[PDB]
RNA sequence: CGACUCUUAGCGGUGGAUCACUCGGCUCGUGCGUCGAUGAAGAACGCAGCUAGCUGCGAGAAUUAAUGUGAAUUGCAGGACACAUUGAUCAUCGACACUUCGAACGCACUUGCGGCCCCGGGUUCCUCCCGGGGCUACGCCUGUCUGAGCGUCGCU
């Protein structure tokens, strides 16, 4: 070809994805995150009252 | 007289010696002689109906399953187990599960910021938003692919 520059670079090779021939674990984790762990339980103490009275917040 | 002071004895007290005890040590001896990227040791934070610490455990958190056992656990309560239409408790333990750091592994140590490939929901191939899943560290070995070289050459 035709070199117009001084500098040298690594030249771009070819990468190829991965293809394994196994999971290396064998299945996805159960997500334990679910709505029911997320929700623990409501407050229900004086401020958390007025909130649902006055607010419309639920807490 | 008393008070005060001293001594002795009795009884009572500031005190915790002595004696008796011991699920603890120390020493000797025997058999085994086993950790970890399939993530160790060590940390952190959590987990009980009432439970702070010790202990045990990991979002299935003072435990699930299985086997053995065979009627409890217990401080209170509650309800199992009808005590074979097979099972309380405990032990054992081979199945399952095992949060965040940590050799610690996408980058960085702040609950900071990414990238690639998939899945679900809003819209519909904006992949734009949210949620989830799998990958994404260094060194190094065999092989594979893609390359470089006025390195040595061959055919042109």
């Amino acid at each position: 070809k035709i070199r117009t520059s001084p500098t040298f670079r690594r030249p771009k090779t070819l990468r190829l994805r991965r293809q394994p021939k196994y999971p290396r674990k064998s299945a996805p984790r159960r997500n334990k995150l679910d709505h029911y762990a997320i929700i623990k339980f409501p407050l229900t103490t004086e401020s958390a009252m007025k909130k649902i009275e006055d607010n419309n917040t639920l807490v």
